């Protein structure tokens, strides 16, 4: 560690967590082993305040060169935090740690999926408003996403939904061992990515929201995806999706992505949608 670069390791210190700062119960982990090495953890901020967190051990990290490379995702995900984004807490320097809050309803996908949870047709447009408003945040930075799903959205325990898997809280779901149907049609065409395709995405995101996490065409092979949308195929209007919210789905997969809405007009009409439900 006496190996790093000066000046890089002046610059991470706003994000850097002192180890007498962070406690990490490395006994317990986080979703029973389906987001790899991430555990509980307590981090202590500044004026002594305990706050539960979850703890992402970066094990494919060995050599100094990865270790400057993980500081700067470090420096520039700190930059990026809205109450739709997953913020990184901090990072720790075994193995570098990563810090995240913590999530009490876990994985977006999984909680609208499970039959013990009751969300209402205004719950599920409010999610994906609360989406859309995240990835108006990230298009506003230039950021694009490549990998919008609900199973890449978390949900908090005030049921905040956070958009996820960017940065360092890239790879979610790695698994140690012993997204082609929610891709633009010109990225499954070019393999080039845009908010634009980004747009597209979220089209599939809110129709998982409005099915409570049904599959994408299951009946359509990943190769096979391409031509289905081709020939002016399109998911179908689920059950009880409002028409204006799937009149804005069906906006979000025209063919020329300058045709497309932006993340600011999705905003403005989810917005609109919500507001006539009562609460
Ligand atoms: C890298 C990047 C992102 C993550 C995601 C993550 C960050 N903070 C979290 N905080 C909690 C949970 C989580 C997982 N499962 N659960 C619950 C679901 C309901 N039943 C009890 C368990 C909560 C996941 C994350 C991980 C690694």
């Amino acid at each position: 560690l006496s190996a790093l670069n000066p000046e890089l390791v002046q610059a991470v210190q706003h994000v850097v967590i002192g180890p007498s700062s962070l406690i990490v119960h490395f006994n317990e982990v986080i979703g029973r082993g389906h987001f790899g090495c991430v555990y509980h953890g307590t981090l202590l901020d500044n004026d002594g305040k305990k706050i539960h967190c979850a703890v992402k051990s970066l094990n494919r990290i060995t050599d100094i060169g990865e270790v400057s490379q993980f500081l700067t995702e470090g420096i520039i995900m700190k930059d990026f935090s809205h109450p739709n984004v997953l913020s990184l807490l901090g990072i720790c320097l075994g193995s570098p740690l990563v810090v995240l809050p913590y999530m009490k309803h876990g994985d977006l996908r999984n909680f609208i999926r499970n039959e013990t949870h009751n969300p209402t047709v205004k719950d599920l447009i409010g999610f994906g408003l609360q989406v859309a408003k995240g990835m108006k945040y990230l298009a506003s930075k230039k950021f694009v996403h490549r990998d919008l799903a609900a199973r890449n959205c978390m949900l908090d325990e005030k049921f905040t939904v956070k958009v996820a898997d960017f940065g360092l809280a890239r790879d979610m779901y790695d698994k140690e061992y012993y997204p082609v149907k929610w891709m633009a049609l010109e990225s499954l065409q070019t393999q080039k990515f845009t908010t634009k395709s980004d747009v597209w995405s979220f089209g599939v995101l809110l129709w998982e929201l409005m099915t409570r996490g049904a599959p994408p065409y299951p009946d359509v092979n990943t190769f096979d995806i391409t031509v289905y949308l081709l020939q002016g195929r399109r998911l179908l209007q689920p059950e009880y999706c409002p028409d204006p919210l799937y009149e804005v789905m069906l906006k979000c997969w025209h063919p020329k992505a300058e045709m497309r809405p932006s993340f600011s007009e999705l905003v403005s009409r989810i917005s609109a949608i919500f507001s006539t439900f009562i609460g």
